């Protein structure tokens, strides 16, 4: 009948001294040796349960799914959102939202064939822009990033962005910046104290400029689509929206109106860009520090698809280590190692715990991505994990870099597609070559928080 247990919390400030705000995973982690798998952790004012291991989390998100059905908070995203949008609403809101994104995406592709050739249209794009560098030694960053994000930009605009337009490069600079911010010390420190901060100058108020030039582009992009508006074909997902708000101008207790309208298409444009564009970067970093890995995935491509033909999705089920790799690359990676905060929707008896209505929890996606039981070796590089003896795929129930349950990631399909075609369109056309030695190869994050980011490294693409 009691809440989990936790070190003892001061007024207002919480576990702040128990805590390092530069490594949260690892100040959680230190708090899991003593306290358990599952405990309580008061990050400043708010109440957080940290749910460490896979059993712990499967148990809670998946076995108890209804009950850990809730959205949490992120204070960085929730200045601009304030709880509208499909990510970052509950109840009425998060049922009604996320029942029509869903549905909407594929009616526009994702999973289908519509978004496939979609992809493989922009991966042939990628491969021109690669091929264009002349081998020159350059940061992947911004052509990565180009190239995911119009997959997603064509679904939520209707076309995708041409590589040369600069308002382009700007919006990828905002979506690279707040993945920044939020991994960093100052933004972990927002998480706690966001009450006080908000109203203080620093590097939040950089991060909010350009969670506001985010908000202002959708919102830009939205008007257009509703003074060109054709009410019964839409060309994209702003358009299938609008077509609802009308369809809805009569009832006073609808979810679909303007603001959920901006918010939701925003969410999207960034979920979508920055999380498979996080991956692949990391992604290429990780086969550079292992030519063992890149020529084993250059057999497979050799032997499977060939020089000629452009790689398609169906390609995978006849490909088991390539499909290894980048399950290896998504879990070394650990894009977003503590998820999107879970709130229990009611109160809920968890292992002979206590979790009154309302308490935010925080699932580590990371632990689970690195646990002891379910990998032989967490700390490395090593597609094996993900392979049995006789090179066939091993699936494995702590693989969860998308989350699991009633809320996890429906781009799920969008992501896990783009990646086999972006991964090995790449490595078919080309050879990886570093800037130094695979020995040196620094693979360890830059900054981990909300998301876990690579560091700033350089590499050439060469021909094959
Ligand atoms: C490698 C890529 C990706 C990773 C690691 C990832 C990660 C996550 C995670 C960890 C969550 C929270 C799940 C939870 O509730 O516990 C989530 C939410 C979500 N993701 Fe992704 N994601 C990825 C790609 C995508 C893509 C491609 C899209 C866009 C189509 C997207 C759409 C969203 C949305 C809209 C939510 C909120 C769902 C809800 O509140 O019901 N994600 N993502």
């Amino acid at each position: 009948g009691k809440l989990p247990p936790g070190p003892t919390p001061l007024p207002f400030i919480g576990n702040y001294l128990q805590l390092n705000t530069e490594q949260m995973y690892n100040s959680l982690m230190k708090i899991s040796e003593r306290y358990g798998p599952v405990f309580t952790i008061h990050l400043g004012p708010r109440r957080v349960v940290v749910l460490c291991g896979h059993d712990a989390v499967r148990e809670a998100l998946v076995d108890q799914a209804e009950e850990f059905s809730g959205r949490g908070e992120q204070a960085t995203f929730d200045w601009v959102f304030k709880g509208y949008g499909v990510v970052f609403s509950n109840g009425e809101r998060a049922k009604q939202l996320r029942r029509f994104s869903i549905a909407t995406l594929r009616d526009f592709g994702v999973g289908k064939r519509g978004i496939e050739e979609r992809i493989q249209e922009e991966a042939g794009f990628l491969i021109d822009a690669l091929r264009g560098t002349g081998g020159a030694n350059i940061d992947p960053t911004f052509f990565l990033s180009r190239t995911v994000s119009n997959v997603i930009s064509s679904i939520v605009f209707g076309d995708r962005f041409d590589y040369k337009d600069k308002e382009f490069l700007s919006l990828l600079r905002m979506m690279l910046g707040i993945f920044q911010f939020t991994s960093t010390s100052t933004g972990q420190l927002y998480e706690m104290f966001s009450s006080v901060m908000k109203h203080l100058p620093g590097p939040q108020q950089q991060a909010f400029q350009l969670l506001q030039g985010l908000e202002d582009f959708i919102a830009k992009k939205v008007e257009h689509n509703q003074r060109t508006l054709d009410p019964n074909s839409p060309r994209d997902f702003i358009d299938s929206f609008l077509i609802r708000m009308q369809e809805e101008e009569k009832n006073p207790n609808t979810e679909f109106y303007l603001k959920n309208l901006v918010m939701t298409t925003l969410q999207l444009f960034v979920g979508g860009t920055e999380t498979v564009s996080t991956t692949l970067r990391y992604g290429f970093l990780l086969l550079m520090k292992h030519p063992e890995v890149e020529a084993k995935v250059h057999e497979e491509i050799d032997r499977v698809i060939g020089k000629n033909r452009q790689p398609k999705f169906e390609d995978r089920a006849k490909m088991p280590y390539m499909e290894a790799v980048i399950h290896e690359i998504q879990r070394f990676g650990d894009v977003i190692p503590m998820s999107l905060a879970r709130r229990v929707k009611k109160d809920t008896k968890f292992r002979d715990f206590f979790l009154p209505k309302g308490t935010e929890v925080y699932p580590m996606l990371g632990s689970v991505l690195r646990d002891p039981s379910f990998f032989s070796n967490p700390q490395d590089f090593n597609p094996q994990h993900f392979l049995n003896e006789k090179g066939q795929f091993k699936k494995s129930d702590a693989f969860v870099p998308f989350s699991i349950g009633k809320r996890n990631c429906f781009g799920e399909g969008l992501a896990r597609m783009e990646l086999f075609l972006f991964f090995t369109t790449v490595m078919q056309n080309f050879r990886l070559k570093s800037s130094q030695s695979p020995k040196d190869i620094d693979v360890s994050p830059k900054h981990v928080g909300f998301a876990t980011i690579p560091r700033n490294y350089t590499m050439s693409f060469l021909p094959r």
